[PDB]
């Protein structure tokens, strides 16, 4: 599903470009990096109050190591909706998070109020080089 | 397919941002505007040389009009792998092309190779300001 490219998608504080030529978004964290230093990103996300969503997405570490998958405000405060610390391994795992809006967020950066996105940040969390590649990232309310 | 935002779609010209409060993404072209000078785009879009694909939308336009849909380079030269002319009006139409790429583009900006798009072009085609709404854009390989 990443076989046609990002398509919105981002990635910052990577060692080269993200890279879909095996059809899922793959991305190498540098060694040594930062908490909030490396990410896999979609912006323009909106998101209402309670409303309830699904997250879904299959991802692999090339090492073991837990990182952080949300769903919050592109910009300060960083306010989040969905908030967890996904375990990955070399072996895919799909992860399914339900979860109820406590927050508005809109389709567009506005005064006070920066657009929502689905985060994945990927660095502090090992000292080592390493290699995140994620496949089927969904998200839709129920 | 828009009603949680344009997560990675983007505007440029409009007068005030792309809106999808109602489910589908609506832009407000201005009017008096210039060819070239106002877009719906979605940048990070691979595409490989031969392959076939077609692309999917359902639009309206406020006023009769033929705009410009395309898939192509985001940057110089801007060659296109799809180049159409769409006849809008207030009335839903499913667009559906099908096209085989004459073109290779990288899912990610690189030297001489500027990364590829869907991109709807909207500006210069009327005078007066006007109205598009965009919803169920699709693009697959076949
Ligand atoms: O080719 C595709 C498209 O690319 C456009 O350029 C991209 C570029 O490639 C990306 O690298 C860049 O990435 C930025 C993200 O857009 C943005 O969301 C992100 O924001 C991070 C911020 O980096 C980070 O510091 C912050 O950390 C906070 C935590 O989230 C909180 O939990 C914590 O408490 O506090 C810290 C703050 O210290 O998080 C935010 C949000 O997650 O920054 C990325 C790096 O800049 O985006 C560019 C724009 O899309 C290019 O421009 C297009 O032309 C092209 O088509
Ligand atoms: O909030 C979401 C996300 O937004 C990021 O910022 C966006 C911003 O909102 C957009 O307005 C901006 O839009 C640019 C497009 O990315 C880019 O593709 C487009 O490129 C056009 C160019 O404008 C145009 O001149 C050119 O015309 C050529 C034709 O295509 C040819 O046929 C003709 O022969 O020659 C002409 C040249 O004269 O076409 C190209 C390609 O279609 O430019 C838009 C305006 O800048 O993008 C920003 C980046 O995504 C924000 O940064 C993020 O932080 C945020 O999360």
């Amino acid at each position: 599903t990443f076989d046609d490219g990002p398509e919105g998608w981002v990635a910052y504080g990577t060692d080269g470009p993200l890279d879909t030529s095996t059809g899922a978004l793959c991305v190498a964290v540098p060694a040594g990096s930062a908490q909030y230093g490396v990410g896999v990103v979609l912006n323009g996300v909106a998101i209402e109050e309670g409303t309830t969503y699904t997250l879904r997405y299959t991802a692999t570490a090339s090492t073991d190591v837990t990182v952080r998958a949300l769903v919050g405000q592109n910009g300060a405060p960083y306010g989040t909706v969905l908030d967890t610390s996904p375990a990955l391994t070399s072996e895919p795992r799909q992860v399914t998070e339900t979860f109820t809006a406590s927050a508005t967020y809109p389709a567009t950066p506005a005064a006070d109020d920066p657009e929502g996105q689905i985060a994945f940040q990927l660095g502090g969390f090992s000292a080592d080089a390493w290699t995140l590649c994620l496949d089927d990232v969904a998200l839709d309310s129920e």
